[PDB]
């Protein structure tokens, strides 16, 4: 694990992008020393130990890396410790699905599911439990390419360890598996539960899970056998994937390797698996196009 220290004087045009539970994220241009290459970058800050643990996890999983997992370029030491990554120009996938709903087709939704399952399979191979998978922590590099971000709650499992036992710190109940809510146990299979909630958010075009329901009632709702509803665009095969992700027995949930396969099978005939009105006449910018340059957490 190697952390690059990118000089403060090397960054220009730093401007705010947004704020929330993740802290503050800005956009800027990193001009590396001794070379002329103005790189669009995203800068995050918030507790300076919590942001350094995020950097360690990200650097530990950098080699070989994955196209669908955010890569840490380096860190910067200004008044606070800042994280630096390649800027994802289209922003957060949760805001992207809400803004571009009337132009997102079935091919895009099923490919995003494939790409998130690919990045999660890579993280599982590196013994990394993300613990915060949600549409808010999936970014859009191009409309056709998404990346998993935010390793604030992510934990590397020890060689012998199969699970992480968390402290009383704030965690996202409505995205968490039932064993994480009751016993604070986090595994790659608990991430499969959160992956299913992320898919439900994409399929509903950014709806809030368990909207209006308090988080203190979720364990009870889940123990009664109740789950997030069938999104209107989902055929039964897509919804059964989400429902297999939210099974009580963690081992019975699909594996990220199986989700890559099942959603890739769906992406080969996307209009069979998702019924979207006006799907054949929907378009989003692509780097292939000549005009591409124009374009929650609670105390347990
Ligand atoms: C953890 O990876 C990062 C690093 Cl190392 C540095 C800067 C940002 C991020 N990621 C994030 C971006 C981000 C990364 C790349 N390009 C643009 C970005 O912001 C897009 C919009 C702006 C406001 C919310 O997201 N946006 C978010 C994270 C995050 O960790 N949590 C949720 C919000």
């Amino acid at each position: 694990a190697l952390l690059r220290i990118l000089k403060e004087t090397e960054f220009k045009k730093i401007k705010v992008l947004g704020s929330g539970a993740f802290g503050t994220v800005y956009k800027g241009l990193w001009i590396p020393e001794g070379e002329k290459v103005k790189i669009p970058v995203a800068i995050k800050e918030l507790a300076n130990k919590e942001i350094l643990d995020e950097a360690y996890v990200m650097a530990s999983v950098d080699n070989p890396g994955n196209p669908h997992v955010c890569r840490l370029l380096g860190i910067c030491l200004t008044s606070t410790v800042q994280l630096i990554t390649q800027l994802m120009p289209f922003g957060c996938l949760l805001d992207y699905v809400r803004e571009h709903k009337d132009n997102i087709g079935s091919q895009y939704l099923l490919n995003w599911c494939v790409q998130i399952a690919k990045g999660m399979n890579y993280l599982e191979d590196r013994r990394l439990v993300h613990r915060d998978l949600a549409a808010r922590n999936v970014l859009v590099k191009t409309p056709q390419h998404v990346k998993i971000t935010d390793f604030g709650l992510a934990k590397l499992l020890g060689a012998e360890e199969k699970e992480y036992h968390a402290e009383g710190g704030k965690v996202p109940i409505k995205w968490m598996a039932l064993e994480s809510i009751l016993h604070r146990i986090y595994t790659h299979q608990s991430d499969v539960w959160s992956y299913g909630v992320t898919v439900w958010e994409l399929m509903t075009f950014g709806s809030k899970p368990y909207d209006g329901i308090p988080a203190s009632e979720i364990s009870s709702i889940l123990e009664k056998g109740e789950r997030l509803p069938q999104p209107p665009i989902c055929t039964i095969d897509v919804y059964m994937i989400m429902r297999k992700c939210w099974m009580i027995d963690a081992d019975s949930r699909p594996k990220f390797r199986e989700l890559i396969i099942e959603f890739s099978k769906m992406a080969r005939d996307p209009q069979r698996y998702l019924v979207i009105q006006g799907d054949e006449r929907m378009h989003l910018p692509s780097p292939t196009d000549s005009n591409f340059y124009r374009a929650e957490y609670l105390i347990p």
